[PDB]
Order: C-alpha cells, then structure tokens, then sequence
C-alpha cells in the first residue's frame, strides 16, 4: 500500500502495536559473540544492546578492537551510516578514536547528557574554548571552536588532533536537544528542520566517511533519524515514489542493528516525518 493512507488506515484501526510486533518477529537474528566476551562488559551499556559481529565497527588496535557500533550499509539509497550508544565513561576515547579511524565528517547526538533524572551518556566533548580534553589511552586532542545554540538544537565546530602525527580535522556536532523525556515530538517539524541541516553540511555525503549517529542505546531514536533519510532519499530516486515501503527498508537495517525503532509511537512517528518530509521536498 501507499504510506500516507496505510497510515490513515492504521490509526482508524488502532492497530500500531500489532504492525510492530509483526516487524519484531520478522527481524533478523545474528550472532553478536564478540560483544559479549567478558573483557567487553564494561564497554556496553545495555546488556541486551550488542552489535553483531558481521556488521560491527572495529578499532584499529591489536589488543581490543570493541566497541558498541554498527555499519548500516543501504545499497540501493547509496548511503552509510554509523550507530552506536552513548560513550561510557570508559569508552569516550574509544569514541573519538573511531570518529578519526573511519573518516567522519560529523556527529548526530539525539539525547541529553541526563535525562529523567539519570545519566544517559557521558560528558565527551568540550564545553568552552580554553578547556580542551585530552584522551591519553587513544592519543587525541579535543577543542571547541565555536557553538551555535538554537531553539530546538545546537552545532558546533570542534578540531580534532591525532597527536601521534599532529594531524587535525574539522567535525561537525549536531545536537538534538528537544526529544522529550516520555514519548515522540507531537510534530515531526523540527525534527526533519534538523535533518536537513545535517545534510546541508555534507556529514552525508559520499565524499567523507559515515555520519557517526547515537542517542543512549543507539537504536530508537538513532533508528527513526537513518529511517527517514534512507526513505526520503529513496523517493527522489525512483521513478514511482509511492512504491517506497518503509516496513521493508526497517527490516533491511535490522540486519545490520538489532532493535531499530523501540516503541510503536517512534515507528508511527517515522510515519509521519517521511509523510510531511516528501511534500516539502517538492517539489515544494
Ligand atoms: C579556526 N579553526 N576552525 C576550526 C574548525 C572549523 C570547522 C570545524 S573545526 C579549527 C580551527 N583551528
């Protein structure tokens, strides 16, 4: 069926959960052998959030190449993206190691630093100019070069210094800072006004590495955001965009993260932005 009047179709019949749960069963399975060593429990946050091993990202280092990160390699859309958790305390330099290693141009961050009274991830970057961080386990160097704070998100520019060989490179942070505590944004407005920022950039583009993405576990909202640009992209490509079927390209990432989408509501939202995202693109 179509999108928007599948939606419609949907809501009437009040059945979310049971689309949802059909998208849980049919998901695929792998092994994730590696996440789950014991040397690795503290580099994961979620006991039941773990990267499988086809499909992870490895460090480039000979004693534990770990970390909680997975490639979403989209074929037919042409673009790659990087999910991963929030940087535990233990892992912030691990982070950045693999923001240098793999080549990226910018860093998508969907949640708050803490969040109903708890901390969802770790402090990571820098918050003024003159107090730089340094990661001694992963040699690199972190400054804030200047930030842009907005109503519904902030960017900001940031240089990163591998010190073993004195390079340095421009990243880009996009930070979302509005997703509410409990539930999904009551309008996908300001949330695609955020995507398309993203893109204007060049973080996604073919030229640099893959955009690095995360929110606490990497994979709601972090799988709504890639969900919506792999569609969008999509129904420019294609001769019929109505043929896009956004269930079948969820089941297609899902086999390279488990658990994208968490919830019935972050599904329905994903709904609604491809929806509201298609007719401003048009042509309009
Ligand atoms: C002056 N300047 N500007 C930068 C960055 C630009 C864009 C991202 S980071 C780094 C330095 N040293």
């Amino acid at each position: 069926m179509e999108m928007e009047k599948e939606f419609e179709q949907i809501d009437k019949s009040g059945s979310w959960a049971a689309i949802y749960q059909d998208i849980r069963h049919e998901a695929s399975d792998f092994p994730s052998r590696v996440a789950k060593l014991p040397k690795n429990k503290n580099r994961n946050r979620y006991r039941d959030v773990s990267p499988f091993d086809h499909s992870r990202i490895k460090l480039h280092q000979e004693d534990n190449d770990y970390i909680n990160a997975s490639l979403i390699k989209m074929e037919e859309a042409q673009r790659s993206y990087i999910l991963t958790q929030g940087p535990l305390p233990n892992t912030v330099g691990h982070f950045w190691e693999m923001v240098w290693e793999q080549k990226s141009r910018g860093v998508v961050m969907l949640n708050r630093v803490m969040e109903k009274g708890s901390l969802k991830c770790a402090q990571y970057w820098p918050q003024k100019e003159e107090k730089e961080m340094i990661f001694e386990d992963t040699n690199l160097k972190l400054t804030l070069i200047s930030e842009d704070i907005k109503s519904y998100y902030t960017v900001r520019q940031l240089e990163l210094e591998n010190l073993t060989t004195q390079e340095t490179r421009e990243i880009l942070h996009f930070h979302y800072t509005t997703w509410p505590d409990f539930g999904v944004p009551e309008s996908p407005a300001s949330f695609l006004n955020f995507l398309f920022k993203v893109r204007e950039s060049g973080s996604l583009s073919p030229e640099h590495g893959p955009v690095v993405v995360h929110c606490s576990a990497g994979i709601g909202r972090s799988g709504t955001f890639c969900l919506a640009d792999t569609c969008l992209l999509l129904m420019d490509k294609r001769k019929d965009p109505s043929s896009v079927d956004i269930k079948k390209v969820l089941l297609e990432m899902r086999k390279f993260r488990m658990g994208l989408i968490q919830t019935a509501d972050q599904l329905r939202f994903s709904y609604l932005a491809v929806i509201e995202g298609a007719k401003f693109i048009m042509g309009d």
